[PDB]
């Protein structure tokens, strides 16, 4: 069973398993975004790379939560993973707007879990989120917000031109 | 406007702007202390260097707060910067006593902001202060306290001798 | 008191202290400009970097004046530092126009002090300004003028596009 | 005769020859100071080294003036060199006080020559002094003033102790 568990509430254990599901769902959403931008009829390499990187980051976040669950003596429980909300993701702008929505939802889940940890007097959990998740999320949301502003200023009356230039001159590509 | 702000209270935003002012004021105080000890009629190089270093440290603390303000989606607001409390700073002892007073005031402002963060359930802010400010301040206050004790033991009946020896043998100089 | 002062007028001493205030004010203005361009709703990294660099340059100019004040046996006297003239700085164009205004004001103050030095038969002061300030200021004003022309030619009927392209292709960024 | 002389007044030529004499006299004074501090009954190595270095510096200043005299097409004219004002130089304090007097006299001679150059519309001469002499002299006087303050604070009621400590802990020695 366990022999190590100490100060680790059933409420936190369940919430961690839920958060793993949310991160894996987010990873799957980013996988879909990445491959949409690799379509020959979309063909925005830097946009593809941006979202493929996020798919890996979210998977790694789920793995870190699972490692922690076992370190505390809780039990990983996996649930079905829903498919992403869209099959096609529109423009770079549409995609970046969907990404910031998704990140705000993950951030709120992190904050909710931090608040649960405080309520449960679980300082290890609170430390864990502060150390590996909260600032990573703030940094990423700031980056997306920066990108949104630049994408928006490039729409002008020549959306295609602006979308190409943003991909070429802001996003990382070969 | 903002598109990134989340869980970032107006109260914290304002308090961060106030703390920026306090750090910039402290930086200005240390600039004045540094140049006083470079006067030809004062001429204590190690004391000059000690306070010039602190002027840079406090400026960098203000810059880190400003970076964080933008990362969270708050808005930097700058106010007039008051001049330092003195134009001449007395002996090394007088200066180190003024410095520890100043640092206690910064430390209390940090603690007040940490308490506001806890009240507002803002774990990112609390993490931020713990990571970059609270221990730096404890370390610095301990160092100043150590220096005060050594300065005090050197006063004896030969203050000039003790002030020279402390500058030469404790403080870093060329 | 002093034992080193020679050929260093009270008029120059006071004017140097005033010029220190002007440089520190300019540094503060550039700090504000830099952080405005780091806002997520502005997000022009190269513009941010340009003005953050100038904030450091102006601080260093103030420090060089203070060092010189002590080398000549004058006494640094610090005054309150007024906040910058604006809290928000508009477009890159608006900001660069404000910067060239500011630099012209610093340049005129330098020239006024050079003329005072000549009047007071203070060749060390005149040398000092020529060596460390006058050409640095001419170079910087020429650079800003160059930038203004390029910004202006990019406005066209697509201001957002031009502002992005200038930041990407002229200014230094990561 | 000359074939190169241009814009080089007889007044400046004579004043340069006088200044050469003043620098060589100063060099001789420092030679005497250096060897006094090497006496077995004085024995302050760092003080000896300080003044021996200045003897070389003043000789080199005289050589630079002579080189310039020939570059401009003037004619070096050498006069008798008076012996130093003292045969024995007292304490480190007495010596440093005599040195700052001497340096103030050289500085005034430099300033007088700079003013003569301006009067004669001789910008090469004015540049020459600014480039190689005026700031070197300000720097040296500031250093001596710094030393005087430290020597004075060490007198206390134990002059011998203070004189030893200054030599050991401020001045450069083997
Ligand atoms: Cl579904
Ligand atoms: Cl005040
Ligand atoms: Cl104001
Ligand atoms: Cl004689």
């Amino acid at each position: 069973s366990s022999q190590i568990r100490q100060n680790y509430s059933t409420e936190v254990e369940a919430a961690v398993n839920r958060l793993v599901n949310l991160y894996l769902r987010a990873s799957y959403t980013y996988l879909s975004l990445g491959f949409y931008f690799d379509r020959d009829d979309v063909a925005l390499e830097g946009v593809c790379h941006f979202f493929r990187e996020l798919a890996e980051e979210k998977r790694e976040g789920a793995e870190r939560l699972l490692k922690m669950q076992n370190q505390r003596g809780g039990r990983a429980l996996f649930q079905d993973l829903q498919k992403p909300s869209q099959d096609e993701w529109g423009t770079t702008l549409d995609a970046m707007k969907a990404a910031i929505v998704l990140e705000k939802s993950l951030n709120q889940a992190l904050l909710d879990l931090a608040a649960l940890g405080s309520a449960q007097a679980d300082p290890h959990l609170c430390d864990f989120l502060e150390s590996h998740f909260l600032d990573e999320e703030v940094k990423l949301i700031k980056k997306m917000g920066d990108h949104l502003t630049n994408i928006q200023r490039l729409v002008g009356s020549q959306a295609g031109l602006g979308e190409y230039l943003f991909e070429r001159l802001t996003l990382k590509h070969d």
